[PDB]
RNA sequence: GCGGUAAUUCCAGCUCCAAUAGCGUAAUUUAAGUUGUUGCAGUUAAAAAGCUCGUAGUUGGACUUUGGGAU
């Protein structure tokens, strides 16, 4: 089969050139690499986007089906390290696709699951962005000027894997939810 | 509170004071945060049932869409 099977855009939309490039990269990863050949046969991405994080640096965010989030997680590290070498120093982020439902209008009898609330989806996205790190604390500081800055504490165990991705995580989260977040490692 | 033999307080004279064609005397408001919703009290001044349960009544933790771009 072709690489088009690795990309499934919503409503069968036509992907851009970056989606095609990422799908091709995944296809060659499945084919050439034997260790990941078994895992990647039934894995496809919903969409792929590019976000700039700093001068002369950029990051690529890949959205994957919700039902395959566990499968992607169990192979996250190898896949990210293999894909990074192909984009010339661009970090790769996997975020499961989720739907946000607006609150029911006042007086309506419609009920919305709490998982579909904006806050729950934002928390899930924040949990997914720092993979493989695990969040161990959260602080929100309300500045005098009226701005909010959130501090997220990550487990030091994944320091070697996450330390260099902090700025990319901040930029990606800001783009995805418009929230200012900083990452720090507890001292101990 | 005055008056019991030196009475600014009674009975009078004089003088003086308040209001003034008005003034005195015999339900109700304010003052009253002395009925307190605003806004009172309950150790010793009046005051929390000997103790617990308990239906009416009153009261009841947190959580679900924020932000920027612009205009
Ligand atoms: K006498
Ligand atoms: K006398
Ligand atoms: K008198
Ligand atoms: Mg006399
Ligand atoms: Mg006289
Ligand atoms: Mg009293
Ligand atoms: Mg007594
Ligand atoms: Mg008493
Ligand atoms: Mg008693
Ligand atoms: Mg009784």
């Amino acid at each position: 089969y072709t690489s088009r099977q690795k990309i499934h855009k919503d409503k069968d939309a036509e992907p851009t050139e970056f989606e095609e490039s990422v799908a091709q990269a995944l296809f060659d990863m499945e084919n050439t690499n034997q260790e990941l050949k078994s895992e990647l046969k039934d894995l496809y991405i919903n969409s792929a986007v590019q976000i700039d994080v700093s001068g002369n640096k950029k990051a690529v965010v890949i959205h994957v089906p919700y039902r395959l989030r566990k499968a992607f997680r169990k192979i996250h590290v190898r896949l990210v390290r293999e894909l990074e070498k192909k984009f010339s120093g661009k970090d790769v982020i996997f975020i499961a696709t989720r739907r946000i439902a607006r609150p029911p209008k006042r007086g309506s009898a419609a009920q919305r699951p709490r998982s579909r609330t904006l806050t729950s989806v934002h928390d899930a996205i924040l949990e997914d962005v720092v993979v493989p790190a695990e969040i161990v604390g959260k602080r929100v500081r309300y500045r005098v000027d009226g701005s909010k800055i959130m501090k997220v504490f990550l487990d030091p165990k994944e320091r070697n894997n996450t330390e260099y991705k902090l700025e990319t995580f901040s930029a990606v989260y800001r783009k995805l939810s418009g929230k200012d977040v900083v990452f720090e490692y507890p001292i101990t």
